C-alpha cells in the first residue's frame, strides 16, 4: 500500500514559509540517483522552485536547482552523500524566509536561497531509485 | 495592449514581507537603463524604499539606492549585467524580513537591505529604456 | 506643541516582529547624550529590551545595551556619529526576526540581536539633549 | 511550592517561530548537569528537537543536541559555561526562523539551527542539578 512512483500530489492550501515536508523511504540497493521536486502546478514538465537531486557518480552528491520558464538554472551541488543504498532515510524540508533548510536523517544538510516565490509552488513530486513509504505536510 | 511606460500602480493591500513582484518585459534594442521603484505613496516624486536600476554605461551595472526625505542615498552597485539589450526577460523581487531578494532570468541577483519599512511602500513605479509585458504580485 | 522630554508613551498593541519606529527630531547644539529605550512596562526603572544611546565624547560613538532584572549587559559600540549638534534627524527602527534594525537620514547604522523578547515591549521612552518632533509606529 | 523535577509540561499551543521561554531557577551548589528539552510528544523517550544540556566536567560546556527517531545526533558544544553552581540564572529561549536563541542573564549565549521541524515540539522537559522556580512561555 506505500506511493507508487512517479509520485505527484498537491501540497495542501499551498507551499507557505514556515512549511516544513517530511519524507521517509528507502534508497534501493542499486540506486544511481532519485528525486524531489517543489512543483509550480500539476503539469508534467511544470517549472520546479526546488529540485532536490542526490546522484551517485564519480563524486556521490547531492544537485540542487531551479527549472524557470522550462529551463534548468545554475547547479549548486554538495559533494556529499546522505543516502545509502538499500537504506530507511527520514528527509526534512523545512521553508523558512530565506532558503529551504534540508535535515537528512537529523544531520543539518543544505540551505538553498529561494529562486521562485514560495506562494508559487503547489505540488510535490517525487520520483527515481527510491522505495517511498510517506510524505507528510506541517504548518500549512 | 502592453502597459505604457511611466508605469504607475498601487501594490495592491500596500507592500508587506513575504510578497514578491514578478516582471516580464524586453530590453530596448537601444537600452541605456531602466528602473523600478518601490515607492511610498502615489506623487511623482515619491520617497523610494528600493530603487533598482540597470545601467549601460562603461561599466555594465545595477545601482540600487533608496530615496527618502527627497534625498538619494547611498549607492550599491554590482557591476554584473543580468539584462541583454532587445532580450526578453523574467525580474523576480522576493521581499524578506532583512531584504528585498532580487532574482534575473532564474539567476539570483542581489539582496538589497530594507532601509524605509517595507509597510511604507504603496506603488510600483517602471520606466526607461524596456518594454513592459506583465507585472504580478503574489502573496500579498 | 512638539512633545516635552522624557517622552514615555505606550507602543500601540505592543511590539511585535515586522514593526518600525519613526522618530524625527532634533540633535541639541550642545549635545552630550541621548537614548530611546524600548521598554518593558511603564515604572521608571522598567527593563530595556533595547537602549539605543548616541554619546559626544573623546570618541563620538553610539552605545546599545539590555537592561534586565535592572541591570545593564554588556555594551555594544559602534564607534561612529550618524548624528549632528543642531541638526534634523530622521530615526528608523526596524524590528526583525534576529534584530533591530537601525537607520538615520535613510543610512543603514546598525542592527542589534534581540536579547529580551520583542513580545515583552510595551513601552517607548525617550529623553536626553534632544528636541522630539514625531513618534510613528507603523506595522503593528 | 516550586516546580518538582523532572518537570514535564505542554507548551500551550504548540511551539512556533516568534515564541519566547523564560525559565528562572538556581544551578545546585554540587552541580554537574541539567537540561531543558523541546520534545515532541508527552512520552519519556520522545524525541527532542531541542536538548540543551549545559555540564560541569574538564570542561565546563553546554551541549545542544537533537534527539530523532529516538538517537541523538551531532552533539555542539560551546566551551562556556553561563551557570554558576548555588546561583539564580534567568535562562531564555527565543523561536526565530532559522535558529533557537539562547540567551542567559541577559547575555547572548547560542543559536542553534533548527533540524526538526517547530511545530512539531509540543512538550517542555526539564530536569538534572538544578532548582526550578518559573517557566513562562510568550507569542503563543
Ligand atoms: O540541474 C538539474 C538537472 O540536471 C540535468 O542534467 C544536467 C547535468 O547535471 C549537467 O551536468 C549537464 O550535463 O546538463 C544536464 C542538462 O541540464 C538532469 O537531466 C535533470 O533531470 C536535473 O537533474
Ligand atoms: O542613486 C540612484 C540615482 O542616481 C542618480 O544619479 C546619480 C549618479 O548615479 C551618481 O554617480 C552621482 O552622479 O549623482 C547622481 C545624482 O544623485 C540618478 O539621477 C537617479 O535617477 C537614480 O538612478
Ligand atoms: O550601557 C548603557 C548604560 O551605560 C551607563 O554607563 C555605563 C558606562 O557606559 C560604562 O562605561 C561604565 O562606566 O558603566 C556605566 C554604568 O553601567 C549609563 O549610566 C546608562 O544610562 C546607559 O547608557
Ligand atoms: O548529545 C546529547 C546527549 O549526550 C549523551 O551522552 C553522550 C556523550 O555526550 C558523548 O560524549 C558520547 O559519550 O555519547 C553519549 C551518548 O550519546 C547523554 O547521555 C544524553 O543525556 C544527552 O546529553
Ligand atoms: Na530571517
Amino acid at each position: 500500500y506505500n506511493p507508487t512512483l512517479p509520485y505527484k500530489r498537491p501540497i495542501p492550501g499551498g507551499l507557505s514559509v514556515g512549511m516544513s515536508v517530511y519524507i521517509q523511504g528507502m534508497a534501493k540497493e542499486n540506486m544511481r540517483r532519485f528525486h524531489v521536486n517543489f512543483a509550480v502546478g500539476q503539469d508534467d514538465g511544470a517549472d520546479v522552485a526546488f529540485h532536490f537531486n542526490p546522484r551517485f557518480d564519480g563524486w556521490d552528491k547531492v544537485v540542487f536547482n531551479t527549472m524557470q520558464s522550462g529551463q534548468w538554472g545554475k547547479e549548486e551541488k554538495k559533494k556529499s552523500m546522505p543516502f545509502q543504498k538499500g537504506k530507511h532515510f527520514e528527509l526534512v524540508f523545512m521553508v523558512m524566509p530565506e532558503h529551504y533548510k534540508v535535515v537528512v536523517n537529523g544531520n543539518s544538510f543544505y540551505e538553498y536561497g529561494h529562486r521562485l516565490p514560495v506562494q508559487m509552488v503547489t505540488h510535490l513530486q517525487v520520483d527515481g531509485d527510491l522505495e517511498l513509504q510517506s510524505i507528510n505536510f506541517l504548518g500549512g
